[PDB]
């Protein structure tokens, strides 16, 4: 299969190979590289980058803005959208820009997918073929859990703060430092903290439990919960559940968690009037008939997405993907 | 028409004349009462009154339960259901319970009836039968708003502090003291609760503006999102303007102001699997066909709630209103 490197909540981190740790730094890092030392395998290189801003009274920071490099072309993602700067009029564009319930998706030839929430959270997908060749946060793709730690020198070092702040791309920027306890800073908020996550252990996940350990996503909302005092704590907390959705739905167990009361959706506001063809796919749908991908091909490369979804009737079939609306015959 | 006496956040009241005043208290006050100086007028007396507990660490204090008394049946309002302690077998129930959008509606033969919204808010309105007859924080029904302050003898305080602690029920319970600020309490989150709160300025109430004033409500929203720092500020917000969104309906204009991103409601999840027969209204259907009313009665007296309604096909027109599906014929 494709390992997947994970960046959420406040400074929450999981590597390709499975390593799992906790940084924080108000400044611009790189998470995955290519040519790492310059060595042009014969392959364009690409490198993704993210912004991190303090969010907060504790300390804790948090993604803000994600930028994409990759064969002159750059990308910003912010404030839920996608903007072109470096345009490159020879070659041919190889990045597809495409929506897919609350995600966005985008696709490159070279075998490069990344998922957005639009708010915090961030997927990285790489081809098995990338083994060994990537240098960055999310650490070689070795299958090695161990010496996921070097610090930009192929040289691994304990220090987990010193890793982190190796990496960073502003020379200027200040050094990382170690961060405290948001539950201790506010007590007052652990019980309602505590409240909320407890829904992880509850029956709800309990297909889930046997395949992966919760304890870590657990902490993770708690500590997230603690550390969100600064308005929109419900949207930390909806965040770290749907980040343990979806690496529950890696593995292939589906589960329906969402409730009008815990992390709502909207679907029929998308519902035009005097029509209904929007539901939830807690699984997601594997494969849609739009425009640019015709009934005959499906293109079920990625598993694992869900939000809501147009249900387009048996006439017009296929969806326009472009007027949110079902059409008879894409041009 | 006839006059309502609203009761919703952090300690925010108007009068059925129409006086507005802020008062927070950790104790049981009286809403409306029936027979001041045990003057049974040849009506059987009704009594509605409310728990306050301190929710937050500014010293806000909100409601959290509501008790009512009425021909010796007493009935409690927590957690969202009811309760039932207080039965008399002989005479008749009256009341009746019924769940119309996201208010819980119930109704008396004697005139009284009413809204719920489960979490904080509660609407009382009153038959202009009962004019001047009435006494306790809502007021004497008399159409005058300065004489509104009566403590409880019949005489009319300037102090807001006195006049709310003179309806207090339990004798021992501390009495109230002057609120604090609480954006100065907690100055990081004002421009988080002004960037939320600008919607009521925003394009969305440009009708109901003319109509009412916002000045008042984008303060208590300010006010309400600066002290709920113990967790759920959103349902703070989402509560306050509701409440705004009830006044402009009251009047007749209707606003849907409701977005996937503000304050979303999940129509879909009570849709059963393979049926869409439920959609977001904001103005309210007027009347519903169903068990207990059926398609010949309507019953149009309260307008102005909004929520999830079943939208019942052609064929089984009529709603069980009880197993939450349309059902062919009501037994
Ligand atoms: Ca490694
Ligand atoms: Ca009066």
């Amino acid at each position: 299969c494709l390992a997947t490197c994970a960046v959420y909540g406040d400074g929450h981190y999981l590597t390709f190979d499975g390593q799992s740790y906790s940084f924080n730094g108000d400044c611009e890092y790189t998470l995955v590289q290519n040519h790492c030392g310059g060595k042009d395998s014969t392959q364009d290189s690409f490198r993704v980058v993210t912004e991190n801003v303090p969010c907060g009274t504790t300390g804790t920071t948090c993604s803000k803005a994600i930028k994409i490099f990759l064969g002159g072309f750059e990308l910003k993602l912010s404030h839920g959208k996608v903007e072109v700067i470096g345009t490159d009029e020879s070659q041919e564009v190889p990045y597809t820009i495409q929506q897919m319930g609350i995600y966005l998706v985008v696709d490159t030839d070279i075998g490069l997918v990344l998922l957005w929430d639009k708010k915090t959270s961030i997927f990285i997908n790489l081809s098995p073929e990338f083994k060994g060749r990537v240098c960055g946060l999310c650490g070689n793709f070795d299958d090695i859990a161990v010496n996921d730690f070097a610090t930009r020198s192929r040289s691994v070092v304990g220090d987990v703060l010193e890793f982190g702040n190796s990496w960073k791309l502003s020379p200027s920027c200040p050094d990382a430092l170690a961060p405290k306890d948001p539950c201790t800073a506010n007590p007052f908020r652990k019980s309602w903290a505590q409240k909320q996550c407890s829904i992880l252990h509850g029956p709800t996940f309990a297909a889930c439990h046997a395949h992966v350990e919760p304890a870590r996503y657990y902490e993770a909302c708690v500590n997230d919960a603690c550390a969100c005092d600064s308005g929109g704590d419900c949207e930390c907390f909806c965040t770290a559940v749907a980040a343990y959705a979806q690496a529950c739905h890696e593995v292939g167990l589906c589960v329906s968690w969402r409730t009008p009361s815990i992390c709502p959706l909207f679907c029929d506001y998308y519902n035009p009037e005097g029509q209904c063809e929007w539901h939830y796919q807690p699984c997601g749908v594997p494969c849609l008939r739009t425009c640019r991908n015709p009934r005959g091909d499906c293109l079920r490369d990625v598993r694992g997405l869900e939000g809501c979804y147009p249900k387009c009737p048996p006439e017009a079939p296929i969806f326009d993907e472009d007027k949110m609306q079902c059409v008879a015959t894409c041009p």
